[PDB]
RNA sequence: AGAGAGA
């Protein structure tokens, strides 16, 4: 499953990611964890729990390895 | 389940949390309770029942410790 | 279930509630009934059937006691 | 079930209804049919298949008697 | 059987011109060439578009349709 | 299943498929992967994981056999 | 709460 490999990779490598939300608002930071419904992001020291239903797009700084 | 540990934590510690909503609005308060579809928040003494579908982000006042 | 308690209490007590919609429009009235997907609100005697998917928040006039 | 009861009443009574969509757009007409995902609205004799996921609110001209 | 399927199959069969309005109020016109549970394959001047049903608000035909109700 | 046939032909013929999001924002690229919930688009060498629930429309460059 | 898409 592409979604979970992608999120695990950005997590295990501490890649910076911009997370665009459905409404265009944006967050940047690193992925600390995720489950079926949410992604736990950290931006400059602070946790943000984001619902996946509210996410449009993860644009990572560096590109991920996946199959 | 990170979601429920998070919410159950900020509920147990009475942490303050900014709820950001998809409609652009952001709300600060304390979590009184939640189920699978909704979060009960209190913002200055007033209840608000908020649908999870309408929420984008929670930003706690102080980071929550979780098992991941 | 928190949602069902809340809605049934504001229904039983005829509590006025503000409903904030996903589009930021704001409705005010009293809940006359609900099922899994919808809420029946009366505003100045006029019925509205609202899909819960279009609601963001209910803010009661007085706080509900919940178990 | 409030939803079915409401939609079946306004259908069989031919009640004029404003349908407000998620974006605030308002369509006015009579419901001629519905199923699990859609509602068939007739406006000035034009058929519109509307997805329930796009609907916010039905506001009938006259109140609908329900159980 | 269900109203959505008859409606989409009818306009597809007749190559009816249709406005599709999307959740954000954008509108496309075209003919339906097919659909499945999740998507509608519209053609607006020769040009294929795969539209998710979740992004669609309303199908409005210019020309009224036959439905078993 | 039209969806899966389409995403696949734009993916194998590495088509410039443009992607309109619910908020109207648009991105061009080629599809490298998809699952039930998500699309992996490369745009300008950069990877982007897009949730399907956020996508409005894929508009290809050349049309697809289905 | 009245509908043409680069966050």
């Amino acid at each position: 499953n592409i979604q979970d490999q992608f999120l695990n990779q950005i997590r295990k490598e501490n890649t910076y990611v911009t997370v665009f939300l459905l409404n265009g608002f944006q967050l940047r930071g690193q992925v600390k964890g995720f489950d079926n419904f949410t992604v736990l992001l950290e931006s400059e020291g602070k946790q943000q729990l984001i619902y996946k239903h509210a996410i449009s797009t993860f644009a990572p700084q560096k590109n991920v390895q996946l199959e």
